[PDB]
């Protein structure tokens, strides 16, 4: 342990897909159904984008999911004031990219303060965009000083290239400035192929949440898509991943929003692909046949689907 | 530098995907327009598959192209003769997976020999099958022992569990004993979303030899695909990537096979999905129009693609 939640943030992030256009009631499908799965946190869209994205939230936080729902605003106290307003059980805070530090702290500090005051018991994170990038001295000395006021602090490879090792690097470092309590989340996106593995290494070195969406629908090519990154997870803490959530209904979630955004599902995507457990060489079918284990990085079973043995 | 190659295997592992069904035609035609983008080796089934497969590497082979056409066989006499006769420029042989290690040498020497007797001019690669999963001692022992008579090893993630830093620590250690002239290839595969990572690790470890295929195809949910490793490249080695290839020759790449095996490029594909660069949310199509490098990990004309504003 190696103990980690999820952040889904299917209805924030992948709101910003290109295809999405969730009515509410899409919303509330998709937000019982990970409640459901076991999903620990649901992430939405900030309620000032507009009146609907408002009442999403209002309706979201109130629907009595186990799951806690959070919403994702700028760092800004006007925006903060909308966010207590909906009722959500979290706000994570994004503090948006020559201009000082002590100033930066104390803008932040004063949201969060605000929070604190008008909503104690609201659990508060706190990221700079694009993390990764940003000089390293000055983001640790922010991160180290704000850290004391939120329950958590987050990292962004908000353009999808932070490579693995950089990703441990940076989480250890500020897992140091931090201390043990604060939780440290990761949110990563996939430009370069990099997302799940970079989610991967932020838990190795102590992170311990991760974003995630269905089907990684988001900007661009999006970001850790829920299933790839269970997959990854599963092969290193089966119990774990198993116990925590209902891995059966991965095809039945990646169903869901692909109908909603008028995608097809990969044809090589992650255990719920069409191609996902087929086998077609000879000497592979040979072992197969007496361990399908063999080749297998997994139970096709365990997430609700079957192999496909090509032996034409 | 950080100085390697791709090894396409789109003829050989993408064979293996399970729509596959390459005429003679298909595989020219695959082949020459991976000579005209510039890769480097271009991998294909053995010959002992059946009499077609042996046809297929001989006018492969014969083709005239600049890269260099290579098969992949068991690593056994037998196969080694089939081999040889095709006039391959290349033989890379799998060792497949209580059985002592001198003996392993001496086999693998044996079928190492006879080609360098048969076929002095013809590179040879030695890889044993599941390298990361093999115990560490032994393994490095038969790839220590054998190096000094082949001109690459490979390790190949088989399964597709290997995690980006254990790929960077059994680079490090293979590098080690087999020494700075053998060179070190690396195949990958994907099922827990690691296979471009891990080909980047395996660089920045000292492998000079990447396996990739186009749109990832192959068995399972395949490999280290190449337009995403191609992404996760250029982003790092700008020059040297745009050098070497013919960026702006992805898409048509991508297409020939999406059509060839009857799939949809993935709408989150890599650089030439539907998706790829699309941007939508307020504050970043804002800094888009002052900046599209603000949002972008690479500039989408490069690739010959075009970026996607959702302004509604
Ligand atoms: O708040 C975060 O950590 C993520 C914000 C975001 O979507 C990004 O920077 O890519
Ligand atoms: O020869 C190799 O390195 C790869 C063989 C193969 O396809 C695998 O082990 O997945
Ligand atoms: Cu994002
Ligand atoms: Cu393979």
């Amino acid at each position: 342990m190696r103990e980690w939640k999820i952040i889904d943030s299917t209805l924030r992030e992948g709101e910003q897909f290109e295809k999405a256009n969730f009515s509410t009631q899409d919303k509330v499908e998709i937000a019982k159904a990970l409640d459901e799965f076991g999903i620990e946190y649901i992430e939405v869209t900030t309620p000032v984008a507009s009146p609907q994205s408002r009442k999403d939230a209002e309706v979201l936080a109130s629907l009595g999911l186990k799951a806690k729902v959070v919403t994702h605003i700028q760092c800004r106290l006007d925006a903060a004031k909308v966010a207590v307003e909906t009722g959500v059980q979290g706000i994570d805070l994004l503090f948006g990219t020559g201009r000082d530090i002590p100033r930066i702290i104390e803008e932040a500090k004063e949201v969060i303060a605000y929070i604190r005051e008008a909503a104690p018991h609201v659990e508060v994170r706190f990221s700079a965009e694009d993390t990764f990038r940003s000089e390293e001295q000055d983001l640790l000395a922010v991160y180290e000083a704000v850290a004391p006021y939120v329950d958590r602090v987050g990292l962004a490879d908000t353009v999808g290239v932070a490579t693995p090792r950089q990703v441990y690097a940076l989480v250890r470092e500020v897992r140091r400035v931090v201390g043990p309590r604060v939780d440290i989340e990761f949110h990563g996106h996939n430009d370069t192929g990099c997302a799940i593995a970079n989610a991967y290494e932020a838990i190795e070195a102590g992170a311990t949440h991760v974003d995630t969406t269905i089907l990684g629908i988001g900007e661009r090519n999006g970001i850790t898509p829920l299933g790839g990154f269970l997959a990854r997870m599963y092969t290193l803490q089966p119990e774990y991943v198993r116990r925590k959530y209902k891995l059966e209904m991965l095809p039945e979630l990646d169903r869901m929003v692909a109908r909603m955004v008028g995608v097809e599902i990969p044809f090589n995507n992650y255990i719920t692909g069409e191609t996902a457990f087929s086998h077609k060489a000879g000497m592979h079918l040979k072992a197969i046949y007496i361990n399908p284990e063999a080749y297998e990085p997994y139970p096709p079973e365990v997430f609700g689907v079957k192999r496909k043995l090509i032996i034409a």
